[PDB]
This record gives structure tokens, C-alpha cells and sequence, in this order.
């Protein structure tokens, strides 16, 4: 685990957005960071929460599939996720290396020391194979050196780990090598404003406020205090809508756009509800109802949100 300071890598507002954003910082890739900082969504899938998978958010993953229609259709960016073999998949990234200087790559995070395993130990934290992205900077003779941009961390890893992290089953499904070309046959120019408006007006008529009442609903229906592993799960998940609520506060400022004056109540409010959901899992902490109401409370004043952001 690393000694430096963090890195200054790009956040986005989950593991994928990070990795292509920060790619794209380094690159002098226009538009990508401004189509990722300007994302508004929410999904609910009832059957991934049942199978205690990465169930709500921002994004349905690991590869974000909607951000790289966004990408396609507002700037002419195609993301292609190349496939590769324990016997090519070294020698593909050394000729990425020599053209692009780095190269995305799906990993499996329980090989990666971005987390302090060591002292985390304590504190009863699990060591789980999730699926991420890293960024490939350099290989050795016998290591690569990979960025987390997610979590503003960088290190040296063994050949063996990086081969294994790369052909890793995971919770999620199995990676073979998985890596991100980002590629254009001529690059398109966004604005702000066409990228609010749009990604408002699809929030609005795919419903996805109905999405976290959705979860609400089902929050509700959680009366087994004895198995709460699923508030954990929700507490990581919702890390990205707090991401993408700080982003379009950031960006209200950069662009000195009006807005609704409640986007910082409503990030407070999704911030309790992480809190509410981690220390019901930690030590069972609140209850289930009180949860579900703050969710629907929010799903509808989300629902409102959208509506007075399109107005302006
Ligand atoms: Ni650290
Ligand atoms: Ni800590």
C-alpha cells in the first residue's frame, strides 16, 4: 500500500467514469471529463439486490453502457471494450503503451492495494473480488505500474498479480483481460447546458426518481435485522448519486448556471441515508421504515428537482 501523498486523479462518479476521465485528462481528450461531470442518472435492479450484487446508483457496471452512449452521442467518442488471453494480453498492452502511454484495464480490486488490507483488518472489513479499473502506465521486465484514478492511488504489482487480477473470476463475472480504447472518427463539440438538458429530460421520462422509491419500497420490506449485508452493498452503491450531486454543484459554479436552490439539501439528504444505511449494517443502527421513508421522501423531491432544472 502506498506511502506518497494521494493522487490528484480525475473522481468521476464511479470506477469506469474515473479511470476514462482521468485517461482523458492525461490525453488532452476534450469533452469526456464535461459529459461524465454533467451524468444525472439512477437505476434500481430488484433482482441484483436479491443477489446481493451492486443493485442501485448512478450506473448499472462495471462498464458503464450509458455513459458510453452519452460519449457516442454527444461527442462522436466510441468506447470499445477489447477482449485478450493469458498469452497476448502483456504483450497487446506494451504496443498500447508505446502509442497511447497508458491503457485501461478491468481488474479484480481484491489484487490491488488501494485498501490497506493489513489495517483494515481490524476493523472487520472483507477482502472481496469486485470488479475496477485501473490505468496501465508502465512494463517491466517482472511489474507493471497501474493508477487507481477512483481512489487516488498508484503501485507496482508482480506480473503474476496483474495476469491473475485480469483473468480473475469475479461477483460481477469473469474478466479475461478486458481493456478500453477510446476512439473517434471526429470528435463532436457538447455544450453545458445541451448536456443538462438532455440528461434532466431522460431522468423525467425514463422515471428514474420511480427507481428509488423502488428501492424504498424494498428497503421497507427488509424485516430480518439478523441480515443486513444489503445496507453495506446500498451504502457503497450510492456512493456515485453523492459523486453526481457534488459534480453538478461544481459545475453550477464553473458555469455560473441557475439552479434550484435545494441540490445541496438534497446531497445532504442522500448523505444521511448512506449514513442511516452503513451503521444499520455496522451495529443495526435505525430500522428499515425510517430508512424506506427518508428514500421516498427523496425519490420526490428528486422527482421535483428534475422538473425546476429543465424550467431553468
Ligand atoms: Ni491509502
Ligand atoms: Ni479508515
Amino acid at each position: 500500500h502506498m506511502a506518497s501523498m494521494l493522487l490528484d486523479t480525475f473522481q468521476g462518479y464511479n470506477a469506469y467514469s474515473s479511470a476514462l476521465g482521468e485517461y482523458a485528462k492525461q490525453k488532452n481528450i476534450d469533452q469526456v471529463e464535461n459529459i461524465i461531470l454533467s451524468q444525472w442518472s439512477f437505476f434500481f435492479d430488484e433482482e441484483q439486490f436479491y443477489k446481493n450484487q451492486w443493485y442501485t446508483g448512478a450506473a448499472d457496471g462495471p462498464v458503464d453502457v450509458v455513459l458510453n452512449e452519452d460519449l457516442r452521442n454527444f461527442a462522436n467518442i466510441e468506447v470499445l471494450e477489447h477482449i485478450s488471453s493469458e498469452s497476448q494480453a502483456i504483450d497487446e498492452g506494451r504496443k498500447v503503451l508505446e502509442k497511447h502511454g497508458l491503457q485501461i484495464v478491468l481488474m479484480d480490486f481484491y489484487y490491488m492495494n488501494s485498501f490497506n488490507w493489513k489495517s483494515l483488518s481490524r476493523f472487520n472489513v472483507t477482502r472481496e473480488h469486485d470488479p475496477h479499473f485501473a490505468v496501465l502506465t508502465q512494463i517491466n521486465e517482472n511489474s507493471v505500474h497501474i493508477i487507481d484514478p477512483y481512489y487516488h492511488h498508484e503501485e507496482n504489482m508482480s506480473m503474476e498479480d496483474f495476469i491473475k487480477s485480469r483473468n480473475s473470476m469475479t461477483k460481477q463475472g469473469k474478466i479475461s483481460f478486458n481493456s478500453y480504447e477510446i476512439f473517434s472518427n471526429g470528435t463532436k463539440k457538447s455544450n453545458i447546458k445541451e448536456l443538462l438538458y438532455y440528461r434532466f429530460n431522460r431522468y423525467l421520462q425514463e422515471k428514474m426518481f420511480g427507481k428509488i422509491t423502488q428501492f424504498g419500497q424494498v428497503v421497507k420490506k427488509q424485516l430480518d435485522n439478523k441480515d443486513r449485508k444489503w445496507a453495506f452493498t446500498g451504502y457503497n452503491c450510492l456512493n456515485s448519486v453523492v459523486y453526481q450531486h457534488q459534480n453538478l454543484i461544481n459545475l453550477q459554479k464553473k458555469f455560473s448556471l441557475e439552479m434550484p436552490p435545494n441540490l445541496q439539501e438534497l446531497l445532504d439528504n442522500w448523505a444521511l441515508i448512506r449514513k442511516k444505511l452503513f451503521e444499520y449494517y455496522s451495529r443495526g443502527s435505525y430500522n428499515t421504515e425510517e430508512i424506506s421513508n427518508l428514500i421516498c421522501k427523496v425519490a420526490s423531491s428528486e422527482e421535483q428537482f428534475a422538473q425546476e432544472v429543465l424550467k431553468v
